[PDB]
């Protein structure tokens, strides 16, 4: 079946394991990469790191556009979607964009893309937040599950705890 | 969202082995956490973890549970040597009902100890496709559901593991 029990509790238990696997900030977001694709096949999707110091995000990830258009992006703190996730530590979850005051259009007037939904999910480690990962246009109020919602969460959860260690361990060296 | 079923706390539930055994860098901490979780699911008075040394082929003793650790300390064991050393060639695992009826078993640590071994049920650690080592549950069936909580903490330790060992190298 895939829905049976067995199925389901050797997919959930496989999760994290590519994303741990490396040290090594490329490495990490290739497996994070690979692990978000497996599970949800999205056309956009991005990860963007916080910064404690600068307090901003910028993108690590931005698949399904340029990655040129948007490598000088950096977001404040409580601005865009993504901006409200690092201040409220929280998941939003937009069916539509326009109807939200937190959206921040600066990323679609770079990239000539529509954002309609997003899931935004924040990346949390030992209480601090390193990021927020962003699944753009893949869900609606209807197709948008639990599973899914604590699918992405988990992977959110094994990335910061990668990316942190990643971090650590380019300090000594 | 209204709740329907389970599936957020069966998944919840079996990403939490790795979320804690990843969380450190450091060794005694990631020996502890594992520690921890082996403890929680399966109580057992005699357990171990061995890890597999890449350069001489050879698994020793990183946790015994249920026996002196300084009878143990020296033990070596080279791949294909014992239950644990088979895992490591097979790269799967292994339950023997009674170690008297297996010509894979090695005596080698019940002499030093004085324990009588008769059940083992042994899991790989598995790390990029390679065994890095070897759990194993002494004298106590199993539910494949176990299995595959054992197996995902045995992998996880391989992982958190190589990590710690590549940290602490500075
Ligand atoms: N992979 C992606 N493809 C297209 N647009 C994106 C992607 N990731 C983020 N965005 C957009 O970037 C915007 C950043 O701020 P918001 O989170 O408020 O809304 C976000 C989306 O509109
Ligand atoms: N925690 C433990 N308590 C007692 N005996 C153990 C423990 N862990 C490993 N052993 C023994 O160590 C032996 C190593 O070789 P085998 O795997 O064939 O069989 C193993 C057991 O008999």
């Amino acid at each position: 079946l895939k829905d049976s029990k067995p199925e389901l509790i050797k997919l959930y238990s496989s999760l994290g394991k590519i994303i741990t696997s490396s040290l090594e900030q490329q490495e990490v977001l290739s497996a994070v990469m690979e692990e978000v694709r497996l599970f949800f096949s999205p056309k956009n999707w991005s990860l963007m790191r916080y910064d404690e110091n600068s307090e901003e995000l910028f993108f690590l990830i931005a698949e399904g556009i340029q990655f040129n258009h948007i490598r000088s992006i950096r977001l404040k703190s409580g601005e865009g979607i993504a901006g409200s996730v690092v201040q409220t530590k929280s998941p939003i979850f937009v069916e539509n964009v326009k109807n939200d005051p937190r959206f921040s259009k600066k990323v679609d007037e770079k990239t000539g893309f529509e954002t309609k939904t997003i899931i935004a999910v924040p990346m949390i480690f030992r209480g601090e937040v390193h990021g927020v990962i962003e699944l753009v246009n893949r869900f609606d109020g209807s197709s948008f599950s639990p599973e899914d919602l604590v699918i992405l969460q988990t992977i959110a959860d094994f990335t910061a705890i990668s990316l942190a260690h990643s971090d650590q361990y380019e300090k000594t060296k």
